[PDB]
């Protein structure tokens, strides 16, 4: 949609899911679940989404979506999953 605001890509996409912990979904906020995403790096995780994991659709619910917003989003959180 737009990629002008990383709190705006999450908040606007991964929002359906993990604001709530919907479909099984890590939390918007969490220190253990980020833990063991922290535990190989960040961007392990950045292509998962962009790739697309079971319950998400390939891309993370993006087309157009830069690492910078992309990575933004993630870190908004925290800086992992
Ligand atoms: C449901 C409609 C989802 C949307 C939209 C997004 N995510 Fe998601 N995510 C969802 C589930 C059910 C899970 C599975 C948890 C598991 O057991 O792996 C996930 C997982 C992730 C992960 C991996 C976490 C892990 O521990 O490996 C990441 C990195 C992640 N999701 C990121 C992410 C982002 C940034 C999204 C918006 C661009 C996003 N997800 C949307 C369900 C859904």
């Amino acid at each position: 949609a737009d990629l002008q605001d990383a709190e705006a890509i999450y908040n606007k996409a991964c929002t359906v899911c993990h604001s709530m912990g919907v479909a099984g979904a890590p939390k918007s906020h969490n220190t253990a679940d980020w833990e063991p995403r922290l535990a190989k790096g960040v961007d392990n995780l950045v292509k998962s989404v962009k790739t697309g994991l079971n319950a998400m659709p390939p891309g993370g619910m993006c087309t157009d979506c830069t690492d910078e917003d992309y990575k933004a989003a993630i870190e908004f959180m925290s800086k992992a999953k």
